[PDB]
């Protein structure tokens, strides 16, 4: 996928002013195929010398620690991909009991039982940050998640296919091709937050 692609697919729907319309016509811009399959359903911010813990949609857990190193446990609850600083991926199970690697898994450990306990609401997170207004989450299969503290709205930016699925205040979960934006319009709400996705794709690209 790619950042660079993000970036362009939300300046040109943000230069469209979807917002900006006689009539918007929101419902015709809604793309049932780009319906994404992965995001981050959880997340923990312990980025205090541990790291950073989150769960998919689909129950897999990750936590990307402070070393830059990722560890990722599938929702088998047994497979995990552990990434090398340097990018490099192996393959071991949390059964097999791996001597270097037994802090983490604790880590983990905690980290998914901290979420299915006390937090509602394969593709790894390459980084993240925080901005007082949000949580930016990108996935090493190109998406990128904004979630917005104040609101709980969450957008998922999925440039394979230059599409954004937004998780209203309702919790609606709607997902938008970006040029169909561009054609039929959208709230003020989504146009500003597309807004506030494309400063947060710069920074994300500007690392």
């Amino acid at each position: 996928c790619h950042l660079s692609d993000m970036l362009q697919q939300l300046h040109s729907v943000n230069a469209s002013k979807p917002s900006e319309r006689g009539l918007v016509r929101q419902e015709e811009a809604e793309d049932p195929a780009c319906i994404p399959i992965f995001w981050v359903s959880k997340w923990v911010d312990y980025s205090d010398k541990y790291g950073l813990g989150y769960q998919l949609c689909d129950n897999s857990v990750g936590v990307l620690f402070n070393d830059s190193t990722r560890l990722i446990l599938y929702n088998d609850g047994d497979s995990l991909q552990y990434i090398e600083r340097d990018g490099t991926e192996s393959y071991l199970t949390v059964s097999s009991h791996p001597n270097s690697l037994m802090k983490k898994i604790t880590l983990l450990k905690y980290f998914r039982n901290y979420m299915s306990e006390h937090l509602l609401k394969l593709p790894y997170l390459r980084t993240w940050f925080r901005t007082r207004s949000a949580i930016i989450l990108h996935l090493s299969n190109g998406s990128v998640q904004i979630n917005f503290f104040q609101d709980h709205t969450k957008l998922i930016l999925c440039p394979l296919m230059a599409a954004v699925t937004y998780i209203d205040e309702k919790r609606d979960f709607r997902t938008y091709r970006l040029s169909l934006l561009e054609e039929y319009g959208c709230c003020k709400e989504l146009a500003s937050r597309l807004r506030y996705a494309r400063t947060m794709v710069d920074k994300l690209l500007s690392s």
